[PDB]
């Protein structure tokens, strides 16, 4: 294993590890090199919302990233997540900047996984919603140079005087683990949604924000930084 | 006409209209000619559950049938739904007897519908469950013989005294218009589940169980007894 | 008559109905002339939040209304709802003015209403969200001068061109009618939650704003457009 | 020391300590000795269901248990439990067992928090339900003899072939810590809802089974045993 499936908003191409030549929004089975990726346009300084689904019977994993007045990008890929994630799991966002930098704020988050089977109703599930992130955030495992600021937001990457920083790297996870799935399980689905604030003086800009599904254990790869996202510690 | 988007649990091969030789469950856009089947087995006198989703960015409409033990069928379908259906619906329940007969009762019926924009904050959502039903259901328009029993249960066609009833018809939608789609809509989506119980005394039955979603003034057509589930005017 | 149970964001102290000396919250049953009532300070042009909740087992309906800053204020009241209302009812919003005028603009309602037996499978449920309110509401029941502004905002009384009209009712029901309680139940629990703007260029305002739970049947009562909010009657 | 708040299914009367004459629930605010409580009788071999509810406006905790019909015990304490409980805290079920024992079966378990110093899209929510336990449950904090069965129920006090034994204590916590209360908060409230099976084949028994909210690292006290229910240190 060592498992990792993640969607990324990716605002830097590097086109030597196959990003496509245009910032973009793409999905990541157990590699940097997304499996399937759709043309993104950043827009400095403004709130944008990211919707991500997946339900074990279509089986579709689909994401969709939206700024206001209509500007969005949607991109789907088609894999059985059962086969490739563990039956327990923590979910989390994590950010990196690289020699260019950007803030990766997050305003807010949501996620919801449902185990249920038969008899209906819920043999298992999961809720949680952040629309303020406590100074303290003691329901999540916060690594490397994730903070939250003064605002009642998340920095998933270091900022200094209202200016991000070089080289920088931060995940969030949710506390507690999360039963994506058991061998007696009929259906099972989860939905996330998180805002997010992407700004900078400069218009080049590193080297993204992404959401991630990972075993309980997880933590920050080696050469996780830039482009790597904090999710893998190589570029196969 | 009226447009109708539809899930059956077609309990009876009609061969002559596209039925798959076997009982089955089929996702019919428009028609009665499921656009997509999957073999299923009924469990005479048994408890079923039956899951429906959509998301308006994966665009596919799935749905699981199961019971007890082990035994499922899945079934699902890539349509923009967007396409198909009217910004305002209403959803129900369907079934129908024809000379062979069943019960077609639900004891439990849960939906969840949000139309999404740019935050945690759903545009709209709506949410009911019922796990029994009011001997009054006030809140569901019922449509034929449907009713509901001395248990809380919804019988959508007859029963007297134990056995079921030949060439009934049965359904029941919910009270509230349902929001499927908006122009802010960024993501559109829908959950279902039911639990179903399907009982005679002979061996050979019909005709089924459907969800549907269709225009919010939405009745039983004219002669869509039987093998057409309540649901269609012709078999076209 | 309309049995009427509603919490009351009173605007103008009639001081000749029973009102006190000041701007208040009062939680009304079956009467303009409130069981509770606390100090409330109107916010012009501001934004405000109430919340209200009640619980079968508790037996204590309770209201907060809260504007950004620090200003809220709370009012409680001990009433068993089992005695009070029908088992099925209509929840609304509703707003008046009288010879003075204000803006009773609503930006967002939600609702939440459980039956409770022996599981967590809640016997029967309902939840409803609005967020922005679409052009046309098919699910809202509309009464008196109440209509959907190009914003997506609700507007319970009459505003021509920035500016709110004197004389004015509005009533908003939501379509479908909640099973307040039913005799097998266990507990029944409701919530409710609007965010509203009271505006107007004058400092003397009037009326206020309604939330209230009533027949399924109830429309806007004869001569109900003032000091009596769109509610009652009369003043007893 | 552990700050803690509980209701109690107290299923022995230690009257030297406090305890009613007979079987009853009961609301523990910092101590063993309830600070309300009222009549319950066991009924031996059977689910029952509990409910739990506070909400911060009402200042008012009630607490609900009963069985298929009639019959039901209820009690509420009003309380201020935000200048009771550390900002943060865990919710956890526990039971024990004296000389006398019994089963202190979970089957199910839900819960629900929120936090909104906001306008209803929380500042910070949480939900989270059991139907089935997992024989090895990576988000619940075991603490006692407190294990899971092959059958997906919860054993809170150590059961060996099938029977119930002597001076056992457990203990089960949400791995997720619980954000109740922030200085920024208008209203706090919470839901818990858990369906239990106390049996035994000698004709007394004990102990009970508690709900609990306590600061995140609680554990097992040390005089906590058989009438102390694994809450309290002492009985003061
Ligand atoms: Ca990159
Ligand atoms: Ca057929
Ligand atoms: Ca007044
Ligand atoms: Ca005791
Ligand atoms: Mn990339
Ligand atoms: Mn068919
Ligand atoms: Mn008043
Ligand atoms: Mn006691």
């Amino acid at each position: 294993a060592d498992t990792i499936v993640a969607v990324e908003l990716d605002t830097y191409p590097n086109t030597d590890i196959g990003d496509p030549n245009y910032q973009h929004i793409g999905i990541n089975i157990k590699s940097i090199r997304s499996k399937a990726t759709t043309r993104w346009n950043v827009q400095d300084g403004k709130v944008g919302t990211a919707h991500i689904s997946y339900n074990s019977v279509a089986k579709r994993l689909s994401a969709i990233v939206s700024y206001p007045g209509g500007s969005s990008a949607t991109v789907s890929y088609d894999v059985d997540l059962n086969n490739i994630l563990p039956e327990w799991v923590r979910v989390g966002l994590s950010a990196s900047t690289g020699l260019y930098k950007e803030t990766n704020t997050i305003l807010s988050w949501s996620f919801t996984s449902k185990l249920k089977t038969n008899s209906t109703a819920d043999a298992q599930s999961l809720h949680f919603t952040f629309n303020q992130f406590s100074q303290n955030p003691k329901d999540l495992i916060l690594q490397g140079d994730a903070s939250t600021d003064s605002d009642g937001n998340l920095q998933l990457t270091r900022v200094s005087n209202g200016s991000p920083q070089s080289n920088s790297v931060g995940r969030a996870l949710y506390y507690a683990p999360v039963h994506v799935w058991d061998k007696s399980a009929v259906v099972a689905s989860f939905d996330a949604t998180f805002t997010f604030l992407i700004k900078s003086t400069d218009s080049d800009i590193a080297d993204g924000i992404a959401f991630f599904i990972a075993n309980t254990d997880s933590s920050i790869p080696h050469g996780s930084g830039g482009r790597l996202l904090g999710l893998f510690p190589d570029a196969n």
